[PDB]
């Protein structure tokens, strides 16, 4: 398993911002209810999810971005 931003079928991750930035609900429900992850929230503008599946496409990020992605 892994972490990161999941891409649609367009390759696009999940934009949020506002309430859907400060609240993880919307993030979460995302990361498991389309991408089948254990959990999920926004992290830094798109959402971010705990443990997908190895093969699912997630967005390239720098090494800093998921340290800050993983440590909240």
């Amino acid at each position: 398993k892994k972490n990161g931003y999941p891409l649609d079928r367009n390759g696009k991750t999940t934009e949020c911002s506002g309430v859907n930035a400060i609240a993880p609900h919307y993030c979460n429900s995302e990361c498991t209810k389309v991408y089948y992850a254990e959990s999920g929230y926004c992290c830094w503008g798109a959402c971010y999810c705990f443990g997908l599946e190895d093969d699912k496409p997630i967005g390239p990020m720098k090494d800093i971005t998921k340290k800050y992605c993983d440590v909240q």
